[PDB]
């Protein structure tokens, strides 16, 4: 299913809850499935428990910024994580 950290983060990102930005979860993109993805602006957010460099390169080639958080940040520093997601969204729009 979704990890504990992923489920905790989806409550905040679903249904346009983070300032109206629309995220979807577990979205296929080429060879990959990304945890959370907003199309406008183009942002992928992932939760991290070998780094796949080619994957990041591919997602960046499609125009997506990728933000990756440790599970412990999502679980114990959720407000700060949300603040950083929002900041990046707004930066990417501006
Ligand atoms: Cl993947």
């Amino acid at each position: 299913a979704m990890s504990e950290a992923e489920a905790k983060l989806w409550q905040h990102l679903r249904a346009g809850r983070l300032n109206g930005y629309k995220f979807r979860r577990q979205q296929p993109m080429g060879n990959y499935i990304v945890d959370f993805m907003c199309v406008t602006p183009k942002l992928i957010v992932e939760a991290d428990g070998v780094y796949d460099h080619a994957r990041t390169v591919y997602l960046n080639s499609l125009g997506f910024t990728v933000l990756r958080f440790w599970n412990h940040e999502i679980l114990q520093q959720t407000n700060d994580v949300l603040a950083e997601i929002l900041r990046v969204l707004q930066e990417l729009e501006k």
